[PDB]
């Protein structure tokens, strides 16, 4: 509905923008 927990991560193409789900 709003919150939902995602066993991947993010990682955003730049100098050193990933993240962790």
């Amino acid at each position: 509905g709003s919150k939902k927990p995602v066993p991947i991560i993010y990682c955003n193409r730049r100098t050193g923008k990933c993240q962790r789900f």
